[PDB]
């Protein structure tokens, strides 16, 4: 069973900006959701420093990304330090309308969409190219959840029983929209990723598919 | 919660005997579960001809090894047919009896281990490279279970509320020795794979992960 929690409405408005704007550099949500998942694998290395078997649960440390072109949809994996349910509706759900409104009033003064991630709000242009997100989640604290939104301003929690386990971190599924799918290919992904991401300090990791 | 059941006495002996040879080409396991994964979309395939909709569940029809190597883990996957829970612990805990009886008095006369699929119970061969297996198993007939086996005497099936969806089909998921980790290679995986099959009708798919 799920439940239902609404969105604070300055975030449900950015939500909407973002799925709608013709702004053109699409590509920039890549950039977001790598610098994301890094900040949260630094998170439970600085956390490990005073206790070393929050590590266990998975020691490698990694950020992988694996189109599912079938489905039109692409991950972004890290073993971070993974979200609560009470993580991930408080930091989805609610602690970005500071960032969200300083960021819409920018936006309106002519602000470029990139400078998203400034205002800490990075996540949601995962809008540009999809219009439906599951954040899968397992933190040591916590079993594992869903979130789930498709930028109205609603969103949903349910316990996990229906993906692979994670053993700590965070999936971002994202469901692209039909003329996005180019986000799908091997070539595209590695372009991107290459321009706006070469000091990260995990290795990126690619999934691809080939037939032998 | 998982239920226990016995092996038929005779598929016991044979899967003690596999684990436990000093056989020289332990590689062969490969073919026989291309061989299983190619039948058993053979059988979705002709199901259709007279049901079209049992194809919805999934309709691309595909053989995919993915490596997971960190868990020391080899998965084989099929779009197949796929079991129920009953045709798991029909097929795999019952009915290669016959089979693997005639086999094992093959092998007391010096026949080659890899004649095992002739004798109909090539599934077998997995304890050549692995300790354990978990078959995770979607049919349109049923939910998600997965029967597992670490070539005792007894098996489990459970509902399955751990594994990544599967809209249908079968995951043969390998818990390979530690002397067999050469399996997790994807060099060594596509020269097994291009030996021993050239005439399968379903595309073999190999998942990489590559650093970008
Ligand atoms: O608030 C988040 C990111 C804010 C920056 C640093 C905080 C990290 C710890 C918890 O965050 C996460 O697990 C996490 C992630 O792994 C990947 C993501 O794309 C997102 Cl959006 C989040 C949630
Ligand atoms: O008995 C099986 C194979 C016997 C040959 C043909 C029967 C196919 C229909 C059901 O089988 C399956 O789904 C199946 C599969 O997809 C992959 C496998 O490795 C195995 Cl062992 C099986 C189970």
């Amino acid at each position: 069973a799920s439940e239902t929690f609404e969105f604070q409405a300055e975030i449900t408005q950015l939500m909407s900006l973002i799925i709608n704007t013709v702004y053109s550099n699409k590509e920039i949500f890549l950039r977001e959701l790598i610098s994301n998942a890094s900040d949260a694998l630094d998170k439970i290395r600085y956390k490990s420093l005073s206790d070393p078997k929050q590590l266990e649960t998975e020691p490698d440390l990694f950020i992988r990304i694996t189109p599912k072109p079938e489905q039109k949809v692409l991950e972004i994996r890290d073993s971070g330090i993974g979200m609560t349910k009470a993580e991930l509706i408080n930091n989805l759900g609610t602690i970005a309308k500071s960032g969200t409104k300083a960021f819409m009033e920018a936006l309106s003064a002519g602000a470029d969409v990139s400078m998203i991630g400034q205002f800490g709000v990075g996540f949601y242009s995962l809008f540009l190219v999809a219009d439906r997100v599951q954040v899968i989640s397992k933190s040591n604290d916590d079993e594992q959840y869903i979130w789930e939104s498709n930028a109205g301003g609603s969103f949903t929690v349910t316990l996990d029983e229906v993906n692979e386990r994670i053993g700590r971190g965070t999936i971002l599924r994202l469901f692209l929209k039909d003329d996005q799918l180019e986000y799908l290919e091997e070539k595209r992904i590695k372009e991107v990723i290459k321009k706006h991401s070469e000091f990260v300090a995990y290795p990126i990791q690619l999934v691809v598919t080939k037939e032998v």
